[PDB]
């Protein structure tokens, strides 16, 4: 409540790095900042936000975030335009909801194919080699690739590579003949075509020939590879203090190639949301504005987990240097800014059950997407 700050974000992101960017406004200010990381974060906030609850500030990428704004949950952000100036303006344009500012940008998220330097020198360029490299590192007792199959951000550049797209926008509906003329409905939605069948296809066959298992998860995987136990991964820039503490000397690297295109994910800029039930919303904007986008805030949550790349050009700048944030950036600009339209929660689930669904054997393929094409829009 008043003269506490509340924030919430995801527990892969630096927490413990944005609790001191808190300790640090509570040492100027006195106000206690208090960081959680609870589970469901994104299904928990509209749940409790829209009782007038949850925290002040919100931190989960921006496709989430037309969701919220569009039931009141977000209170719209008002910096300046000379602190306007000190971000990407495409970084802002993401959290751009019916042309209002409705959070604060803060890194450019973007998977990208991480793999083992001892296993693996030199990295496969295409997803079609996998199979053939599985199978000779089976005969050293280990794998060639293991990531998180449950949720389908990693998933969807393979998906999106030959065809699969999502250019979700609402539109009116257009039939001369129904009784109303004046609804909207969802356009964009492109996972039942020969693309999208193409790379959900591939995937379900390294299950069938066991090179994947499709009850592998974020866990599964992250401790596979920082073990030594599969050659690569595909994460986000989160992931990399976790591999710096193991033993594993690793490259980050582009995604691989299917069919000859490359792979699209799905880019997320990580935002700052104010949430419009909280009383401290001049707090939030000093906190957001004065403490964390600035270099030194930012890098104190960096150097926990790594951001990305940061939308605060002063700091960007010195980041950009890393080659894993230039392998960051370059997929980025292979695939896709994720549309931030409320219609986007339901997209994702759809999808995620599609996923599932093939890979266990559920539904096939062809089943799958065309009940996720339907549930989409
Ligand atoms: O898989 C669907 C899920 O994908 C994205 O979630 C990402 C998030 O962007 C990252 O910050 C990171 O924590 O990994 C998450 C996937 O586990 C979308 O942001 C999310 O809305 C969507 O449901």
């Amino acid at each position: 409540e008043e003269g506490k700050l509340v924030i919430w974000i995801n527990g892969d992101k630096g927490y413990n790095g944005l609790a001191e960017v808190g300790k640090k406004f509570e040492k100027d200010t006195g106000i206690k900042v208090t960081v959680e990381h609870p589970d469901k974060l994104e299904e928990k906030f509209p749940q409790v936000a829209a009782t007038g609850d949850g925290p002040d500030i919100i931190f989960w990428a921006h496709d989430r975030f037309g969701g919220y704004a569009q039931s009141g949950l977000l209170a719209e952000i008002t910096p300046d335009k000379a602190f306007q100036d000190k971000l990407y303006p495409f970084t802002w344009d993401a959290v751009r909801y019916n042309g209002k500012l409705i959070a604060y940008p803060i890194a450019v998220e973007a998977l990208s194919l991480i793999y083992n330097k001892d296993l693996l020198p030199n990295p496969p360029k295409t997803w079609e080699e996998i199979p053939a490299l599985d199978k000779e590192l089976k005969a050293k007792g280990k794998s060639a690739l293991m990531f998180n199959l449950q949720e389908p951000y990693f998933t969807w550049p393979l998906i999106a590579a030959d065809g699969g797209y999502a250019f979700l926008k609402e539109k009116r509906i257009t039939n001369t003949e129904a009784a109303i003329d004046t609804g909207k409905e969802t356009v964009g939605v492109g996972v039942d075509n020969a693309g999208a069948k193409a790379g959900l296809t591939f995937l379900v066959d390294l299950i069938k020939n066991k090179h994947m298992n499709a009850d592998t998860d974020y866990s599964i995987a992250e401790a596979a590879f920082n073990k030594g136990e599969t050659a690569m991964t595909i994460n986000g820039p989160w992931a990399w203090s976790n591999i710096d503490t193991s033993k594993v000397n690793y490259g980050v690297t582009v995604l691989p190639t299917f069919k000859g295109q490359p792979s699209k994910p799905f880019v997320g800029v990580l935002s700052a949301g104010i949430n419009a039930a909280s009383p401290n919303k001049e707090l939030a904007k000093e906190f957001l504005e004065n403490y964390l986008l600035t270099d030194e805030g930012l890098e104190a949550v960096n150097k926990d987990k790594p951001l990305g790349a940061v939308a605060l050009k002063s700091y960007e700048e010195e980041l950009a240097k890393d080659p894993r944030i230039a392998a960051t950036m370059e997929n980025a600009q292979k695939g896709e800014i994720m549309p931030n339209i409320p219609q986007m929660s339901a997209f994702w689930y759809a999808v995620r059950t599609a996923v599932i669904n093939a890979a266990s054997g559920r539904q096939t393929v062809d089943e799958a997407l065309k009940d996720a094409q339907t549930n989409s829009s």
